[PDB]
DNA sequence: ATATGTATACCCG
DNA sequence: TCGGGTATACATA
């Protein structure tokens, strides 16, 4: 069975995604894997670098269609 | 009162950043306001799939909370 | 159940 | 009591 996942949001910066064209279906499961792959609880940390890269791949489903959008 | 957005996923990376300790309210808003204000190109991150072990050479991305972005 | 989603009762802290 | 969160009932396509 699939997990609903709910961010009440209303004041965060949620409706933006969404008033474009993606709330989180592909947003949520793309930065969990980012926040995923790096989990590190700490803090105190600057930034100053580019994140692309890619690594797409055709078996699950990945449905994520907006803003001429697609997998990596 | 609060807007209730939910990505009907499971295993698409998101129970996972739950699963360390946030359930996305701020990462999904705070990854919103950024993919909100540059709606054009994402960033992404990859070097090893964790593996318990790490390093840490320089900074890269900051995250709050108990996740965080570390370079490893 | 259709997925994705909202709405709301219950749930986790 | 709910901060929010998810599940399920329900809403929509």
């Amino acid at each position: 069975m699939k997990q609903r996942i709910t961010v009440t949001v209303d004041s965060d910066s949620y409706q933006l995604l969404k008033a474009y064209d993606v709330n989180i279906s592909g947003l949520v499961s793309t930065t969990m894997q980012n926040e995923a792959r790096r989990l590190r609880a700490e803090r105190w940390k600057v930034e100053n670098q580019e994140g692309m890269v890619e690594v797409a791949r055709f078996i699950e489903m990945n449905g994520s269609f907006a803003d001429e959008n697609k997998d990596w």
